[PDB]
């Protein structure tokens, strides 16, 4: 039962700079470590953490991913004068060398051990590492690209021996791409190594073949490595969120990692002078959110590159907020990621086809307010609440009369339940979500959503789990229409989609699939103000109420994570699973998932090829030209 998340630093890894003019050694200075926790103290953020003392690596830890004659090497920088200091440089591909960095390097290290083992020791939830220098360039005996030894390698290696782990992915969103910790895991089908980086057709440092999207890994280890490159800078939002609904989220969720490594670099956000991208400092508020599924929560950040200073602090905050748990920021303007990244993105899922299935083509502090029924008190977690008012029930009486004939008082109490959490959700920003248990569907659902669009609610999302008629239809102001059910039907709206899952064994396969790449690439470009989430009776305590805690979790993404849930009937299991997590807590993972069946992936597809006109989201192949 894993409690908070871990910030790792140390001032001492600010204590090594630059001492001869080098162009392109210049970006690379201390004062990236010091803004970036400055950065979270001024928000509040560092002081929420739970610190850990940073230590050094034992050289028996860096032979892991190094070589004694590269240590040895290294050990003997901190003798040297200026002079020699230069010499030694040189031998290397951009990076610099100082008396101070070989300690420095070691704490790095060290930091990133001592993250491992909070987290595996179910000591925290999560946490992150303020480490410098960075990591994933170093190679088993070079030094490259800022980098002396690679810290995320150790971590994977550290994760292996000591706590006998089978299943690591590695997330390098750093703008640049990480050699050496493909080189480390090149055939190691342990750890999965996803990376995105600026390329350009490999003119863009490192200029390496090896970063195209044709390297899947060598050997037993082929299809463990994915290079997502980036032929053109100015890449944005929807671009990086297309990469992770239709690359490596699908991937990942399948893979299911026992442990997750980030190598955060934020180099790849707008303003930094290297990335040269467009994507806003809140996306890594996402970014962080869709891995935290994964892993039951074990996730592991440590600090790659970022080097405009200002820019820098707020990508960290964000990263740093959402492994807290705080409401993710709404992020508009999503729309199609542009033909270029459609085309890596495209190129990617096709070379990576023969090894993930799915990837196939046919050829051409109070946070949830628990409501449950009266008389029936339960153990909530630590920020739960419970229930009603007079202006409420005259609103509710305003309403019975105008529209309803509406007699049951018990329903008439969920009806009044329904508007003070929902009030309290928008109009009163206590809390964030909350749940309601619901005995009538029809009248609770269309009362709810009609009262939010009064809240305002601009626009609305609604996640309904079950079959039959929907309680609500296409009209009831900007709303989107999610069913999950098993009655065979063809839509006709671009606001509506519906998923006819195969029961069975694999209506868990299917599920996940049509969340990462149909629901999620909608409602995120939907941009919803409130998540309307519904499951009747016939669907509860059933197959599909497998993944539901995953949907309730990555779908607080949207409308700041408010999300109203109604369950109607009463499933102890099942409104233990949906507060869990409403308020944040880490979810349960659900196995090595299999790919789902073709009867499956041909319906997801042709939803997919009805609304990606519409909603240019879902595409992840470039546009036939007119
Ligand atoms: N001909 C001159 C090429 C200079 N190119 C410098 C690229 C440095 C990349 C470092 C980084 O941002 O990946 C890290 F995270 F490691 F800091
Ligand atoms: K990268
Ligand atoms: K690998
Ligand atoms: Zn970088």
């Amino acid at each position: 039962a894993a409690s908070g998340s871990a910030l790792i630093f140390d001032e001492e890894m600010s204590r090594y700079k630059l001492l001869w003019t080098d162009p392109a050694c210049e970006i690379e200075v201390p004062e990236r470590l010091t803004v970036s926790y400055e950065a979270l103290r001024t928000h509040g953020l560092a002081q929420r953490c739970k610190a850990v003392p940073v230590r050094q690596a034992t050289e028996q830890e860096i032979l892991l991913a190094h070589s004694e004659e590269y240590l040895e090497a290294v050990k003997q920088t901190p003798g040297m004068n200026v002079e020699e200091l230069m010499a030694f440089s040189k031998k290397y591909n951009d990076v610099y060398f100082h008396q101070n960095i070989y300690h420095c390097a070691k704490l790095a290290a060290g930091a990133t051990l001592q993250l491992v083992d909070s987290v595996m020791k179910r000591e925290v939830r999560n946490g992150m590492a303020l480490v410098r220098p960075p990591g994933h360039h170093s190679q088993r005996s070079a030094a490259n690209g800022f980098c002396v030894f690679n810290n995320v390698a150790f971590a994977a290696l550290y994760a292996k021996k000591n706590y006998n782990l089978n299943r690591i992915l590695i997330v390098d969103w750093d703008v640049h791409h990480g050699q050496g910790i493909q080189y480390c895991f090149e055939e190691d089908p342990s750890v999965l190594y996803f990376s995105w980086h600026r390329y350009e057709h490999q003119s863009f440092w490192p200029n390496l073949p090896e970063s195209d999207y044709s390297s899947v890994g060598k050997g037993k280890g082929s299809g463990f490595n994915i290079n997502l490159p980036w032929n053109k800078v100015g890449m944005t939002n929807s671009d990086y969120l297309a990469a992770f609904f239709h690359v490596l989220l699908p991937v990942a969720y399948e893979f299911d990692p026992e442990l997750v490594i980030v190598s955060a670099g934020f180099d790849s956000a707008i303003g930094d002078p290297e990335g040269e991208m467009c994507a806003l400092p809140e996306i890594f508020a996402h970014l962080t959110h869709l891995l935290m599924p994964l892993a039951a929560g074990k996730m592991c950040v440590v600090l790659e590159g970022g080097f405009n200073l200002t820019s820098l602090g707020q990508s960290v905050c964000q990263t740093v907020h959402s492994l807290l748990g705080d409401p993710t920021p709404r992020i508009s303007g999503l729309g199609t990621a542009c033909d270029s990244a459609l085309e890596s993105i495209q190129n990617v899922r096709n070379v990576q086809s023969s090894y993930w299935s799915s990837f196939k083509h046919l050829a051409q502090s109070v946070r949830t307010v628990v409501v449950p029924p009266p008389g029936v008190e339960l153990t909530l977690p630590k920020n739960c609440q419970h229930s009603i008012s007079e202006s409420t029930a005259k609103e509710v009486q305003r309403i019975r009369d105008k529209h309803f004939d509406l007699t049951d008082q018990n329903i008439l109490r969920s009806l009044g339940n329904i508007i003070s959490v929902l009030d309290r959700m928008m109009r009163s920003d206590e809390v964030c979500n909350g749940c309601v248990v619901v005995s009538d569907l029809s009248v609770s659902v269309q009362c709810a959503l009609q009262h939010a669009l009064t809240e305002p609610a601009e626009r609305v999302l609604v996640v309904y789990v079950g079959d039959g008629e929907l309680p609500v239809k296409t009209n009831d102001g900007k709303v989107f229409l999610v069913q999950i059910c098993t009655k065979e039907t063809e839509d006709k709206c671009v606001n509506r989609l519906t998923l006819c899952l195969r029961e069975g064994e694999s209506l868990t396969a299917g599920f996940m699939q049509a969340l990462l790449g149909l629901i999620l690439p909608v409602a995120y470009e939907f941009n919803p103000a409130l998540v309307l989430g519904i499951v009747e009776e016939t669907a509860a305590k059933t197959r599909l109420m497998r993944v539901w805690g995953h949907m309730t979790c990555l779908i607080q993404g949207l409308a700041r994570g408010r999300m109203l849930t109604l369950l109607q009937g009463y499933d102890k299991d099942l409104l233990e699973l949906t507060v869990s997590a409403l308020s944040g807590a880490s979810i349960s993972p659900l196995g090595p998932l299999r790919a789902p069946k073709p009867e499956d992936v041909e319906m997801m597809e042709k939803q997919r090829q009805r609304l990606q006109e519409r909603w240019g989201l879902l595409r992840c192949t470039v546009s036939e030209s007119w």
